[PDB]
């Protein structure tokens, strides 16, 4: 379900946001669109050096958003554009998820969020 | 509080992203580095066009988290750095936090974040 225009907003560099529901309100944790890996099956996988509060905040509640853009693709009305994705997330140590950002010699485990909506906001 | 990279990560466009508690799960939503105004205070300023679902959000819960970046600005370890800013949100429609987004034309409010703690996670 992912749209073109979001594998365009992944050429560019950018931040990226996480957000999980903790039992004190949310929490947002971030990573960098270079780094992103999109599997086949509408899963974003993302290299985990930390996240450790993040990681006990799926384990409760798996549902997770997270946001993306980049000022170099086209919105609906100008430059510059972004997506909400909903999704839900889980965290693994190996298997071929964690071998796809197995690169990263920092990482401790993969993010695997399946997403099941993607809305460009922008 | 804010620190000196702060304002050099804001020279740099990016997304920006802040979370809210909602009725059922967190919110996310978006604005550009290039947007912010900083005023005195420890005051973060956002222009809303939208923003609905955000605004009924802190009307029940005015705690707020945002995160912002540029990879062009230098790290702890590395090029690329960021911030998590904690802070309670207001909306203004009129006074001087109106006033200084009052440029974008298709503002209809300012969001005011005054911040708690801004940590540089990266
Ligand atoms: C721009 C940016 C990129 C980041 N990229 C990563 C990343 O790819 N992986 C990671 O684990 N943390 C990354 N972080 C740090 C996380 O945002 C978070 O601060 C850290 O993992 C601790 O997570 P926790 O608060 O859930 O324990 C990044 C921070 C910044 C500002
Ligand atoms: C990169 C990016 C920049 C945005 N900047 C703004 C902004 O400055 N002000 C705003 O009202 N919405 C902006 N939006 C849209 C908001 O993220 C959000 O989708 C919209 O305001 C609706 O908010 P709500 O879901 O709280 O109702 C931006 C979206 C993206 C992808």
């Amino acid at each position: 379900m992912l749209p073109g225009t979001f594998f365009e907003v992944l050429k560019n560099e950018g931040v990226v946001a996480i957000a999980t529901q903790g039992e004190d309100g949310p929490h947002l944790v971030n990573t960098w669109n270079s780094y992103l890996k999109v599997l086949d099956g509408n899963r974003i996988v993302v290299p985990v050096g930390g996240m450790h509060k993040t990681e006990a905040n799926v384990a409760r509640d798996e549902r997770v958003l997270m946001t993306l853009g980049s000022r170099k693709v086209a919105g609906r009305n100008g430059p510059g554009t972004g997506f909400l994705i909903r999704g839900s997330a889980a965290f693994r140590t190996d298997g071929p998820e964690f071998e796809a950002i197995a690169r990263f010699k920092w990482a401790r485990a993969a993010l695997v969020i399946t997403v099941v909506s993607a809305e460009q906001t922008l």
